[PDB]
């Protein structure tokens, strides 16, 4: 019954008066810490404070919250970051003088591993978010590509993925594959495919290797 | 703080409202509320507090201070729910579940009752665009009672003795986010050239029927 | 012809390109049209044309004698000029996005405003309506080639225009840009424009009313 069009737009109705580029900052570059701080924290409700706000989150992190009910509504910490992420695009399609100041203070840590930075594009940088998937038209299907690829180039879980197959785009279109023409998802595929992600490195040791 | 109203808007506020009591809310919580407003106006203007909570028919809500002659002038947050908005966000849910399958409106029918637009005799007959519309806070949402919010505030304004003053309020107004509201689309559109019915409708506040006794008129 | 288009650029970025600021790239995008005159009237094969500052000298082939005229490599007509120019931009805002903003202010395309793209549907877009855009699709992402290919589709032009932006070699093997990946990121560019409404722009809203749009 959930709608992920509706919990944005419910999100920015509380929060979304508060909201700046500095906290959206701060969240992402602490996410894991909260994910963990939720994990070993016990209150199915918890308050969380990323410079200045303010969140109260649903905790589904405690391990014996990981398969409860969540309420539509109810703001979880990947829902936060899908809000967070959709929100930072749409200051960016808007007033190009906010993208400029966007690209100076946050940094998306899931986009500079993989090595993306904002000089490919917010739509692509942003959609490593976790999240970002509830909002497949906004981020040019970049998050149902940027997860194909950890499945291609690295191996994470095919089941992983299987949460953003189902995300649906638009109206009456159900995502799939067809529904929504492919060629749209083949050249955000072959757009990501420009970057590679590999550590490193720069220097050969002459002692071995 | 002063003009104008920066953020804004009020279908956010909405649909994030309807996120925090959507769940438990009926049409015996709008019954009691409507009717309850009058007297929960004035607890909000005896008491301190600068963000209360109240409870009608079962919830449940903390509501913003805005009649405390304190707090009148003061600033409010968007999600802060004011009763002047909660008269209007309610007076949308009712108007959205009768604008979604008929079986719904009888239960509307029955028990809900608004008593601004009692005091002109209107009933659900009027279809429940126009009655809803009487309720305060509905100009906060025009289409979803096509205009009629901006004209019963037009129009007790001229057949009544109000000011232009509660009309600032009305107008800044967007028709789904619209360039030229004014007065001003193409054909006149809704304001008065498809109304004509709060003229239609009468002065009324008779109170009682014949009752023709010993008195004037009527 | 005997020129790479990309030759031509890096040369032209020698030049003048230690001068060029988006102030000098504003003047050139407003007299774009409207310098196709001063080279068709005086008889010169080349005039040194100033556009706020600099400074260039533009090789004429506008005068109606100078068509039977081959034109050399090294030279830079109106149509080079513009797309070299078009191409400088882009890649000046490729680097950084704190420069990016900075064109959103400064400049401003005739060509595409009219079709009614704007800087928010994507500089490679709004830049890629510019004339000799197209010797460089590698850049603007196969915009040129696309807008070229719906303002004869839905609207009407001559085919035979579209003949000229169909050489253009991506980068090898070679002409084509026509299949690769797939078929060359085209359908998406071309589809995009499809997305932004040929809605011819101007006026201020608006109600009419009696008669039209």
């Amino acid at each position: 019954t959930f709608n992920p069009e509706v919990g944005y737009v419910a999100f920015i109705g509380k929060y979304g008066q508060q909201l700046n580029f500095g906290v959206a900052r701060v969240f992402f570059l602490n996410q894991k810490k909260a994910k963990m701080v939720l994990h070993k924290t016990a209150q199915p409700s918890v308050d969380l404070t990323f410079g200045g706000v303010k969140f109260t989150v649903v905790n589904n992190h405690f391990p014996q919250y990981v398969s409860n009910p969540v309420p539509d509504n109810a703001i979880t910490l990947h829902r936060m970051s899908g809000y967070l992420a959709r929100w930072i695009a749409d200051t960016c399609k808007a007033s190009v003088l906010k993208l400029a100041e966007a690209s100076a203070q946050i940094v998306m840590p899931l986009a500079e591993v993989k090595g993306c930075t904002w000089a490919d594009g917010y739509t692509m940088y942003l959609g490593f978010a976790p999240g970002a998937e509830m909002f497949l038209d906004a981020f040019d299907f970049y998050p149902l590509v940027i997860e194909m690829h950890r499945v291609l180039k690295d191996n994470m879980d095919v089941n992983f993925m299987k949460k953003v197959l189902r995300q649906r785009y638009g109206t009456m279109t159900a995502e799939e594959w067809m529904t929504q023409k492919i060629t749209e998802i083949k050249a955000a595929f072959n757009s990501v495919g420009q970057l590679a992600w590999a550590k490193s490195g720069f220097s050969p040791a002459a002692r071995t290797f």
